[PDB]
């Protein structure tokens, strides 16, 4: 049982939202069914407080938070696993990412990206210099999804702190406890409590306030397309940073040797199953050129079969559950539907509630739901594509999504052709689409995002207003 | 009588929009009453065309456009003056600015702001490099206001061309002809005609299509708050760059000598009346600290009285008309209302239709409509403020706007206090709020803009998507 954290105060309601462990569907916790008025109060506190932390003080808070994450990683990952159902291996990894987010944000605090312009440049010129600086917003609204209960909150909160913003976070009702815990760690690390509130509740009660509150200068949201579009419609005249799904390919080109196909098979399996496949940039389509598919697929099958799936709290489990039974069932349905359309299921030890095995399916039709829609689970689906790069690129670009991608090849000419031709935010050569550092520009186009970049550096710019001033010179 | 320019083709309709000369209210021109289908066609052409211009070719087109603007400046300013009513002096000046915009955009074509990241940064590190590059959008929608019929179109089109975008412009029905003329110059300068259309019509018919067309990746708008908010509400899930009005101060501090007050008076009069005061960053509130107001005001009066206002086509006219008689009447009303509330009218030779003289009004109440609302005419209104910087800053920040500002003082300590304390996009020391170069970051906060920067350099970044790619290293 965990109250909301509203500027460092514990705030409860009578009604509760129950949090269930997807492994066995038991209640592992409860948080308040907060209402608009709670969000409203959090935003008023955020608006009224004017942070005065020096860059040194910000760095010290952010680095202390990193140290606390590392020190408490076992405890934090337990909370993640118990709420989300991913393996301890995956949740421990997630704490490591949050540790990087806070560390990198702390280190970026010393960096001033101000610019200077000389004005004697044209016939309209003057003896004068223009200088730029950045200032924080009134308040920032952060709405986070279930797939990274810790790291998604870190990515929105760390850059806010580093820029002297005040943020209010509404985590998903499915995995709210991790966020509440992160808030406690931040207060303990010395954050002025007005800079952070974490409120909880049903979208129907508190969701709209997060979007429309008059103090909110910026809404940063990560989650699904439908919820994303709704937000974009309802948050008028607010800056919006919306990251919606992906449907990202790992592309296997026909120049690879058998040793390379094996390394690619490693990437395909890891990319498709890490975090139970619950990543906007998970491998959701393995596009394998026809002439190597016969050697490639077996290598993939063999690796999938090595994966231990089961009890998420067992430290030797690789693959835990997906978010719930209904999602798992939907994913299995899409598999079955694809098999009826010609697909060849090579490995499917059977689903158990929310626990989905790393199902390997070959010869998936590219227009079947399994790969055309976003399938947010640990399916390993190989689509066989022509030994033609133009046709492969056209196919890769044929979905509503455009986030990341991975391409395995040794031919530079083809590398650069894919880099130029894939309609995505990121193209990784010889890595999964999921690969990034926590501070590189991140974001998609098309239905994957509204077109603004994220990651620690771009988030920090995004959470500020640039002010210019000029002086006689 | 001018047709629309749709990808280089002249396109007419039966119904006409009449363009009147605000000096004598005669019809000087006509353009088509375009409809949604015309905008629709322009956008389809824009989306389907993929520009392949090298940076060299873009530069050559932009610099050739600048040369044409210079060579035809008399012809172009005639068209501006006949449409808007500003003096030839102001319209010639506007051509010079458009000349700078195209020149600077042309020169920025050689600049590649890509970055490189090393990935071996954390325990999660890899021997890998990430590189960034920019790519154009599908189509850009540009909507422009009447106050700079040439330069506002330049600022939205030049950066599009520089980045290989395709843009469709809908100028205001009040001053569309200048835009149509700029399109001919661009075609003549070698622009692939698919990269530019200029459509015209009533907002009721064609305006919504410019906001909601499915090919539009970004809407860039400059105009009024109400129209701006309407666009933000209707353009969901499109990037939006909205610049709305300002209500900007020139602030006179009490450390100034009498010689300095005279220089400040020069800025006050120029800033309040240039372009008939029709600038988002016009001086609309002269905040003079009380202890110097008795010496400052007379210097303002004396300078105002030197301005020649009248026939805009007379080359010795300083100040031409405002956009129309209704606007002129509204502004005069606000002056009268302010005098009933205690203001002191020091100079008012009388309005004549759309021709407003540079009225000087002292002791204006800060909450009177004249200065609280945005008054888009050549009024010179002095608000007497306390000899107290905190009170002066609070007063300056008390409106719904926050765009630019000017401060006249020699005390560094006070300079930096204003620079830090004014809630605006720009603070100019010893210049009018309107001062900028065509490539410095430009944009307001609060009701002045939705929070994204403009100017040639920021517009170019804005009109692209950043793609990243990583390579094994
Ligand atoms: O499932 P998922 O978390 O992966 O993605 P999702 O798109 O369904 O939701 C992600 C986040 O948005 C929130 N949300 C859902 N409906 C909302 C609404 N109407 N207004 C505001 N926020 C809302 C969720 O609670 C969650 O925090
Ligand atoms: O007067 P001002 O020029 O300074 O600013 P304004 O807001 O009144 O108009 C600026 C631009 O917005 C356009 N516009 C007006 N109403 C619109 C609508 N309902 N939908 C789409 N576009 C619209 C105008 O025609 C003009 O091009
Ligand atoms: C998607 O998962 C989310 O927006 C961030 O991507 P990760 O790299 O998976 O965090
Ligand atoms: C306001 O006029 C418009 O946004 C641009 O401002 P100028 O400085 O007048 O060009």
């Amino acid at each position: 049982h965990e109250p909301m954290r509203i500027a460092g105060r514990l705030v409860d309601t009578d009604d509760r939202v129950e949090v269930r462990y997807p492994w066995n569907d038991t209640v592992v916790g409860t948080v308040p069914a907060g209402r608009a008025e709670h969000a409203r109060e959090a935003f008023a506190i955020a608006a009224a407080y004017q942070p005065k932390l020096t860059r040194y003080e910000r760095q010290k808070i952010l680095l202390a938070t990193a140290e606390a994450l590392a020190a408490r990683k076992e405890e934090i990952s337990d909370v993640i696993t118990l709420e989300l159902g991913i393996s301890k291996a995956d949740s421990l990894y997630e704490v490591g990412r949050a540790f990087d987010v806070f560390t990198l944000a702390g280190q970026m605090c010393i960096r001033d990206d101000g610019e200077i312009f000389s004005c004697d440049l044209t016939p309209h010129g003057k003896a004068r210099k223009i200088f730029t600086m950045r200032e924080p917003l009134t308040a920032i609204s952060a709405i986070t999804p279930f797939n990274h209960p810790l790291n998604m909150v870190a990515h929105k909160v760390a850059p806010a702190i580093a820029t002297n913003n005040c943020v209010v976070v509404k985590p998903t009702e499915l995995t709210p406890m991790t966020a509440l815990l992160l808030a406690d760690i931040l207060y303990e690390a010395g954050l002025p409590p007005e800079m952070l509130s974490v409120v909880t509740g049903w979208p129907a009660d508190i969701g709209m306030e997060m979007i429309t509150n008059p103090h909110v200068d910026l809404v940063t949201f990560t989650g699904s397309v439908p919820v994303g579009k709704l937000i974009a419609a309802n948050a008028h005249y607010k800056r919006q940073v919306l990251e919606l799904g992906g449907n990202d390919p790992l592309i296997i080109l026909n120049d690879l040797s058998d040793d390379d196909l094996a390394r690619a098979a490693d990437l395909a399996v890891a990319g498709a199953t890490k975090n139970s496949g619950q990543r906007c940039t998970a491998v959701k389509r393995i596009l394998c050129q026809e002439s190597v598919a016969d050697r490639f697929v077996p290598l993939v099958l063999e690796r999938a079969k090595r994966l231990r799936f089961g009890d998420p709290m067992d430290r030797s489990t690789d693959l835990g559950t997906v978010i719930h039974e209904k999602a798992a069932a939907l994913f299995e349905e899409r598999v079955m539907r694809a098999a009826e359309e010609g697909a060849d299921i090579l490995y499917h030890p059977g689903r158990s509630g929310a626990l989905l095995p790393p199902i390997v399916v070959d010869r998936v039709p590219h227009q079947s739901d399994l790969v055309l829609e976003e399938t947010f689970g640990p399916i390993i689906p190989i689509v066989r594509v022509p030994d033609d790069d133009d046709a492969t690129i056209t196919l890769s670009n044929s979905t509503a999504f455009g986030l990341s991608s991975g391409v395995c090849t040794n031919d530079y000419r083809r590398m650069q052709k894919y880099i130029a031709g894939l309609k995505v935010g990121t193209v990784n050569i010889w890595e999964v689409p999921g690969y990034r550092i926590e501070m590189s520009p991140f974001g998609g186009i098309k239905d994957s995002g509204n077109g603004y970049k994220e990651g620690v550096i771009e988030a920090m710019k995004s959470f500020t207003n640039v002010k210019t001033f000029s002086l006689p010179w």
